C-alpha cells in the first residue's frame, strides 16, 4: 500500500524534537498530529519510547564497483538491503567511467545495474576520471535531462584518474556554469605515487605500508588547494571521505573566512583507528586498507565527531567498497595491490550515534543533520528527503536509543565476510525501516522488495548555489580597474 | 480580526525558501500553499517579488531603562513601533533589579510597563545584579511561575553589579538546576575600573576615554573566564552584546572543543565602528558610547558577521538604550558619567541584511536564523516564533531585497533625535510587518495598536539543555576514582 | 685553585658549535682555542667525543621549604650536590614569606640557610604572598641592595596567598617602576577551591582527585588574565610551571601579537604524565602530586617541547619540591593535605635531551638555551653565566651525548627515597661537571665543597626590559587624545 | 690598512648589547674592550651615542640581472654601493641559469660580473630553472667546489622555470644528500597563468591587474606544498619574498609542528602596501609591480613584522630588481610585460629599524638577527660575518638610532630613478659603513673600492641540517614495519 500509521513516538528533524503520531499514505506522509484515530484496516506501528527519523541518506556508496575484473562484494541488491537495516532508506553511488569512456554510457550501465535491484531509492554522481571537450559536452546533458547536479574529480592515482591544477580549475568552471557541486578526492597523487615506490622499496609490504606510504599530510595540502582553486571560480566545492585532522583543520580554516567549502567524513573515520593495518594477522590488515587511510592517530575520530557537531564537518558518508578475503589477498606480497575499501552502509547510523549521542557530541538534532538533512539539501532533494513533515516522503526510521547491540559480521547483513566494526558495542540502533510507507526491516528481519526502489534526479542550482551569484558580483574584478 | 492572506511572495525559513501563497487565521499560520483563493471578505496582500520573513527578534532591549534617576528614551510603545518599522515583531528585554531590590518585585515593575505599551509580543530576562540565598529562592518561582528562563550577571560594573569567580560559579549552579541559560556581561571589571581611573587622571575626558579606558583584551579574558566557569559546571552559557574580534576568537575556540556556548552580536557592531568616538563634535562623540565599547578596529565587523554566518555566533540583538543629547551631556567633562547606549531595534534587520547580504556573507536563510529562528530555539519560542509553518504565530514581514534607503533621524520612528546608523544607505528593507495576522506596518506607515502585545513564557529545559544530561554522565568523576 | 683545562671536546654555545679547547684560571675562563698546550702542573680533563656546556641553570627550586611546620627534604647541600650529578650549576630559590612577615626577614633567613650550605653559585626570588604599603616599599630595598629582580605572586591559595586582579594590577606596576620581572602561579583560585570541595564531597579523596579538582583549563583561564594584565601595564611577566596544553597555547597566541610574555615547563611536565595519580598503590600514586597538577593528557609534553623548541617557552625549572613516603602520607584520607610537589633537579637536563634532542625535537644549540643561556638573560646573570666566552665564569658540564642510563632511587643523590623518573631510560648524561674551575663531580662521584657557592646579584632593568621604554612611547594614550 | 679603532659606542649582536671599543687589524676584529687605547697612527672612529651592528647580509639580491634582452640597472658595482649607504656589507645573489645551459657556465658568468665590481663581499646561489641528470651532477660540483650551499626552484612562471610536484620532490632529495638548503618561489604557477589570461580578457591591463591576477592565496597555496613535500624528504626548505599574511601563517603553523622550514620576508613587504599599484599615475603604479605582489591588505607589513620579532620569519633580504622608467614602460597595455622588481638593497635596514623598533616591535638584539645573525648561520657563513666577536671580519655599521632621514630618490644611490620608499621619514640610520677595517661610507659620502669586495664560499651541512640526523633515525619506517 504504501501506507502506514505510526504512533506513540518522538518525531525529530534537525531542527526539534517533538512527540507527534505520523500518518504515511501513498508513500507520502499525509498527516502529523499529537493523536492521529487508526480508521478501519490502517497498519499501525508502534514507537513508544522511540524515535521517528527521517531516512538516513549516505551520500558516497561504492555498491558492485568494476575493480581490476572483479567486482565489489556488496552490490545494489544486498547493499541496499543492509542499508535499510541500519536505518539508511536513500543511498547515492558513484558512476566511474573508464579512461576514454563515455560518462553517458557509463552513467547508462550505472542507472541498469541500480533500477534492477535497489530496495531503496537512489541517485548518482558522476566521477570526471578523464577530461576533454566531449566530456564537458556530456556534463551539460548529464544536468539538464540525467539528474545529475554533482561530479567528482581526483587529485590522486597518478597514471590514471588524477587531474592536473589547470583541468581541475576548468572542471569546477564547468562545474560552476552548471549548477552542480564539485567533489574532489583530496590527496597529492604524485607524492603518493613517490611513497608506495619508496615503502616497497625498502620492503615494507604489508598493509601498514598502505598508510606509511601517505600519511595525512598528503590529504591536508590536496585538500587546501581544491578549495583555493574553488575558491577563487567562485564556486562550491565538496570534500569526499575527510579522514584526517589536518585536512579537517584546512576545511574549518577556510570556511571561516567564508569559503565556500563542505566536508563529508565516514563511518570508518568515525568509528576506528588506523592501528588495525599494523595487526600481525595479514588478513585482519588488509581488510581496514582504503583510501585515504584511515590514520593511526588516536584522536582522530573525537575531533572529526568534533568538526561534525560544529557543522565545520556536513554530512557522514559510508564510502562502502567492500571485497572479500580472496579479493584482498591479491595484494598479499604488494599493499598497492590490496583492493582499497571498506565497509559501512549498514552500521553508519548506530556508529555516529555511538560516537556522537553517547559522548555527549552531538544532540538528537544533530544527528539528524549529519545523517540526512544536511546531504539532502546539499545535494538539492530536501525537503523530499531528509525530513518529516507533510507532503515530504515517508521514509521513517523507529530508532530505540536504549536498545544495545555488539556489532559482529555472524550478525550483519553486508555479502562481505568481515566487518572493520567487530566487536564494537553501540547504544541506539534502528529498530524499524520504512521505505515509501512500507515496512522493510522490522522485529530483527528484511522485508525488502528488489528494485523497488526509484532513481531520485537532483536539479541544479541548489541551496550549495545560493549567495553566489551576489558574491560573483561583489568580487567583479572590474570594480577595482583604475580608469587612467 | 487577525485574519489575512498573503500571495505571490517567497518564504524564507532558515531551512529553506520557496515560493508559497500564506494564510492567517485568528492570528495563527492556517494554511501555506502555491495557491490560495482569496475567498469572500479576506483582506489581501501581495509579495511579488518579495520574501515572507518570520518577524524578527530582538534577543538584547532596554526599552525605558532607570538610569541616575532619568530614563531611557525609547519606551515600550515608541520602541515596540520602531521595532514593525524595521521588521522584529518580538523583543526581550531586561529585567534591571537595584542592589538589594527583590526580582519578583523587579520582575512586576517591568512586566506593568510593558503590558500596557507594547505593540508587538515580549518578553524579559531577569539580571542578578546582586546574589544572596533568596535571590536563589526567587529565580525558581520565575522559571516555575513567571515565564523565565533566562538569568544575567555582570562581570562589569564594580562596587555596584559585579560579581566574582565565586558567586558566577554559584548563579550558573543555579541555573544549571533551574534549566535555565545563564547570560554574561562581559568585560574585566576591576581593570575597566582602573583604566577608567588612568584615563581621566591623565585628563582624557572626552568619549574616546571610554575605548582606551576598556581595550577589548578586557572583553576577551572575561569572556574566557565566564566560558570556563560554565563548562565546569556543565551548563549552557550566553555571550551577549560580542563586539570585538578578540572575544568572537574566544567563543569560536571553545565551541570547537564542544563547550555549550552562545554568543550574540548587535546591530550597532555589525554596522558601524568605534572611530565615530574619536569624531572633533563631542555631541556626535559621546553619541556613540556604549559599554562595551564599539570598536575602533575597522576590520572588526566584517569578522562578527563570518563568525555570525558561519553560527559560532547565533544571533542579532540590539542593546537599544537610548539617550537624548541632554542625557548624553550629563557627561560632558567626563566619560564615564556619560549615559551608556546606543540604537538599533529600528534598523537591526536592514543593518545586517546590508553587511551580511549583500555581502555576500549570508545567504537568505543564514539571514532568517541570525534575525528570529535561532534566537527562538535558545531562548525556547520555537517554533511558535521564528518559523512560518502551519500552527505557527502569524508574525511576518514583506521584505524587499530590492528596495534602498538612506537611514536617517529625520525619517527614523525612534524617539531619540540621533542615529549611528545616519546616512548608510541599505538595500533590502522591511515594507510591510504583520503581528498576530494584523498589519502594524505598511505603505511607510504605523498602524499599531497599543498594548495589543502579549506577553509570552519561556519554558525552561530548552533546546540549550539537549545533550547535558548525557555530558553530565560521561563527565561523572565517580566514573575516574582509582578503588583502592 | 679554580683553574682546569679542558681538551679534546666541542664547545656548545646557543647560536653555534665547535671543536675547541678552554682554559679556566682562578674560576673565570681565560682563553677558548682549538689547541692549547698544558702548561707545568694544571690539570687537564679530557672531552674526547664529547661536549662542553654551560652548566645547566634551575630557575625554579624549593630546597628546604617550610610546609605546615614540616620541611622539604631537599635541602641546599644535598640539593645542589644532586644539581651538579646532573650537569645544574645555578639554581634560583624562592623565598616564600608567610602572611604579614617581612620580605626582607625572609630573604635574610633563605640567604642565611643557603650561604652555609650551597655547593655551587645561587640567587633568590621573592614571593609576594600577601600585598600593603610596607610590601610594595621593601621590593625597592630587594631590588636596589638585595641583588633580587623577580618577584611571584600566586592566583591560586585561596584564603593564603591568592591575590585578586586588583592587587595583581599594581603588584606589576610596582614590579615595571623597579625593573623586575612579575612571576605568576596561574590556576584559577576560586575554582580550584570550588573543585576541591566537590571531589572530597563525592568521596574521591585519593590522589586522582587532585587531578579532578583543577583540570587545565583553570591552569589556561589564569594564565590568560595574567597576560592581559600584564600586557596593560606594559611590563614583563613570566609564567613559572606551565604545565598544560591549554597553558602553552594561551602563551604562544599572546607572543604572537608581541606580547611580552615568558614561560616555563618544568622537567616533570617534559618527562612524565599525569597517568601515575591513577596508579592503583596510593604513595606511588601520592608521589606525582604537585601544582599545577601534571597532565594525563598523553601527547602533553610532547607539545611542551614542540614550544619550548619554537622558544614560545624559554627555559627549564624543576620545581623542586621534595618529599618523604612519611610526609606524603600526611594526606592519606585527603589529596588537599598531600604535600604538594616532586623531585626533579638532577635529572632535569638528561630528561630534557633524551624528550627533546634523541626525538629530533630539539638541537644541541636548542638544548643550550633551554637549559641556560635563556634563563641567564631572562633573569640578567648573561653573559657571565649561560655561556662559554673568555671572561665569563667557568661552570662547564662534559656531556656524554652517547652514555645511557636508567633513572632510578636507587642511584640517585637526592635525599627523598622516590623518583618520578623511575626506570627512564635516558643517553646523554652529565659525565663531569665543573663549578669555578672545580671539579664537582666525575667519574660518577662527588667532590664538592659544603658552602662554597656563591650568591649572585642580579640587577633590574635587564633583557626584559628592552623596547618596553619606545612601546610606552608609542601606547601613550595622550597621543590619541582629541582635541576639542 | 684594513686597520681601525672604534671607540665609545655600544656593541649591539642579537645576544646581548654592551659598551665597548672594537679594535680592528688586518680586517679582522683584533680585541673588544671597554678601553682601547689609540696607539700612534691607527685611524680612530668616533661612536659615541651610536651602536656598532655586524654589517647588514642581503640575502635576496638580483644585480644586473638580464631580463628580455634588457638589463637590471642596478648592478654589482653601484649595487654594492647603494648597499653600504645602508649599512649592508655582504649580498647573496641569485645565479640564473636559461633553460638548457648548465649550471657552471652560468656560475661562472655571475662570479666573472661579480668579482670584477663588488665593493663589499659576496656569495652566490643557484637557481634551478630547468632540470635533468645532468643539473643535478652539476649541483655535486657547485656544492664541493664552487662555494654554494642553496639552490632555488620555481613553482611559478608556467612555460618556463616552473617545476612540478615530482621535480620538486628529487630536487629537495639532492639537496639533501649534498647538504644543501632549498629555496622555494612559492606561488601556484597553473593558477597565476589562468588569473594572468583572465585579468587581460577583461581588458585590466594596469598593473592593478598584477595583483588582481595572483591574490596572495595563491602563494599560502604553494608555500603550504612546498613545506609539505620538504618535510616528507625530511630537510630544510626556506621560503623567498614571504610578501603576505596567508603564507606567513603557513609557515607558523608548520614551524609549530616542528618543520624545518624558514622564511624570508623583504624590506618591500615590511614598508610598503600594494594600493600604489592602484595609483592614477602609470609610471608609479606599474614602479610597485614585482613578483610576488606587494600586498594591498593594510595590516601585511605590521603582522609580517611580528612573525619576523617571534622568528617564525627569520630574516630579510630585498629581491631589489631594478628598472627604469622606460623599461618599465615595455608593459605599458599589458601588465604581463612590466619587468617584475623595486628596490631596496639601500633602504632595507632603515625601513626594518623605523617599521620593527620604532613601533616597539623588535629590539635592538632582535634587529641584529633580522639583519645579519640569522642569514649567517643560515646561509653557513657564521660567525665570519654577522657577529662583532674576536676573530670575526671587520665589516661594522656605525647605526644612529637618533638620525633622521626622508628616503628620495633626490638623495639614493642606486641607479634607478624611483624609490618605492619615496617621501618615508625613518628615524635611525647608517652614518658610517665599515668594510674589512676600512670605511667605504661616512659623513654622507661613498669611499668605496670597485672590485674589493671577495667571494665568500659557503660549506654544506650547515646549522639548518642540525637535528636532521637523528630525525631520519626516529622516522625511519623500518621501525614501524610488522614483522609478520
Ligand atoms: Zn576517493
Ligand atoms: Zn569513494
Ligand atoms: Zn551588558
Ligand atoms: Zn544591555
Ligand atoms: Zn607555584
Ligand atoms: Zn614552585
Ligand atoms: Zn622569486
Ligand atoms: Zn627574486
Amino acid at each position: 500500500t504504501g501506507t502506514i500509521l505510526i504512533k506513540n513516538g518522538t518525531v525529530v528533524n534537525d531542527d526539534r524534537y517533538f512527540k507527534s503520531d505520523v500518518l504515511v499514505e501513498n508513500g507520502i506522509i499525509k498527516e502529523i498530529s499529537k493523536n492521529i484515530e487508526p480508521k478501519e484496516g490502517i497498519k499501525v506501528v508502534d514507537a513508544t519510547d522511540k524515535l521517528l527519523l527521517p531516512g538516513g541518506i549516505d551520500t558516497h556508496t561504492h555498491f558492485q564497483l568494476p575493480f581490476m575484473g572483479t567486482v565489489s562484494v556488496d552490490d545494489f541488491d544486498i547493499g541496499t538491503q543492509a542499508a535499510v537495516a541500519g536505518g539508511t532508506t536513500f543511498i547515492i553511488d558513484f558512476v566511474i567511467p573508464t579512461r576514454g569512456q563515455s560518462l553517458l554510457e557509463a552513467y547508462d550501465q550505472w542507472k541498469k545495474w541500480a533500477d534492477e535491484k535497489v530496495n531503496c531509492d537512489y541517485s548518482l554522481h558522476v566521477a570526471i576520471t578523464w577530461w576533454s571537450e566531449q566530456v564537458s559536452r556530456e556534463m551539460e546533458i548529464l544536468v539538464k535531462e540525467r539528474g545529475v547536479n554533482s561530479f567528482k574529480c581526483f587529485m590522486a592515482y597518478k597514471n590514471s584518474f588524477m587531474v592536473t591544477d589547470q583541468e581541475m580549475y576548468h572542471i569546477f568552471k564547468r562545474c560552476k556554469e552548471l549548477g552542480a557541486i564539485a567533489q574532489v578526492h583530496a590527496e597529492n597523487g604524485d607524492m603518493v605515487f613517490e611513497g608506495q615506490k619508496k615503502m616497497l622499496e625498502m620492503g615494507i609490504t604489508g598493509p601498514e605500508g598502505h598508510e606509511l606510504s601517505r600519511p595525512e599530510a598528503l590529504e591536508a595540502e590536496a585538500t587546501n588547494r581544491a578549495i583555493v582553486i574553488a575558491d577563487s571560480v567562485c564556486t562550491p566545492v565538496y570534500i569526499v571521505h575527510v579522514q584526517s585532522i589536518g585536512a579537517a583543520d584546512v576545511i574549518c580554516k577556510h570556511r571561516k573566512e567564508g569559503v565556500r567549502v563542505y566536508g563529508e567524513p565516514i563511518a570508518a573515520g568515525l568509528g576506528v583507528d588506523g592501528s588495525h593495518m599494523w595487526n600481525h594477522d595479514w588478513r585482519h590488515a588488509a581488510a581496514f586498507v582504503m583510501g585515504p587511510p584511515i590514520r593511526p592517530d588516536p584522536r582522530t575520530k573525537g575531533v572529526l565527531m568534533d568538526y561534525l557537531a560544529r557543522g565545520d564537518l556536513d554530512c557522514v558518508g559510508t564510502d562502502n567498497c567492500t571485497f572479500c578475503a580472496d579479493q584482498k589477498a591479491m595484494g598479499k606480497d604488494d599493499f598497492t595491490k590490496i583492493p582499497n575499501g571498506v565497509n559501512g552502509v549498514e552500521d553508519r547510523m548506530s556508529i555516529v550515534w555511538e560516537n556522537g549521542v553517547n559522548t555527549g557530541k552531538l544532540t538528537w538534532c544533530q544527528f539528524v543533520r549529519a545523517t540526512s538533512s544536511e546531504r539532502a539539501r546539499i545535494f538539492n532533494i530536501y525537503p523530499r528527503k531528509g525530513r518529516i513533515d507533510v507532503g515530504c516522503d515517508g521514509d521513517i526510521v523507529i530508532w530505540d536509543p536504549n536498545q544495545s547491540k555488539t556489532i559482529s559480521k555472524d550478525t550483519h547483513h553486508h555479502a562481505v565476510d568481515f566487518n572493520i566494526f567487530e566487536g564494537i558495542k553501540v547504544t541506539g540502533i534502528a529498530v524499524t525501516t520504512i521505505v515509501a510507507g512500507n515496512i522493510v526491516w522490522s522485529d530483527n528481519k528484511l522485508s525488502c522488495v528488489k528494485g523497488s526502489g526509484r532513481f531520485v534526479p537532483r536539479p541544479p542550482f541548489g541551496p550549495v548555489f545560493d549567495g553566489i551569484e551576489q558574491r560573483d558580483k561583489v568580487r567583479n574584478e572590474l570594480l577595482r580597474k583604475v580608469d587612467r
